[PDB]
């Protein structure tokens, strides 16, 4: 009846800021802003789709913690599902992140990053931790 669209989103944190990457209009809402990658295969999970492609495409070793917030939407071809996983830094930098430009906010800042409606509850959560 409808597609379902897999994609895994990376949120790298480090001395409480945020990444950014703005891909082309395939993401979601990535004229204003966009996180790096969103991407998962019809075999793989939206997390085994992070520790597999942050593997050899992050090319670093990127670490997880737990899964953030789950979220989806009607579209026409489908259904857009974006997920949001809280990944941490490690030794070598991120790759793609020199896509847009280097800006890292601040966690009461991130609000003027304005995400898509997907991960816009996603990244409210953050904040939490203050």
């Amino acid at each position: 009846m409808k597609k379902v669209i897999n994609v895994v989103g990376a949120i790298i944190f480090s001395d409480n800021k945020i990444l950014c990457a703005q891909r082309s209009e395939k993401m979601s809402l990535p004229l204003m802003w966009e996180f790096p990658g969103g991407k998962v295969e019809k075999n793989e999970t939206e997390k085994d789709a992070l520790i597999r492609e942050i593997r050899e495409e992050m090319k670093c070793d990127l670490i997880v913690g737990d899964k953030v917030i789950t979220t989806e939407h009607e579209y026409d071809f489908g259904i857009v599902r974006l997920t949001t996983y809280k990944c941490t830094l490690n030794k070598e930098l991120p790759t793609l992140t020199e896509h847009k430009s280097i800006e890292w906010l601040s966690i009461n800042e991130l609000d003027k990053l304005n995400w898509a409606p997907a991960d816009i509850p996603a990244v409210n959560k953050i904040m939490t931790e203050g």
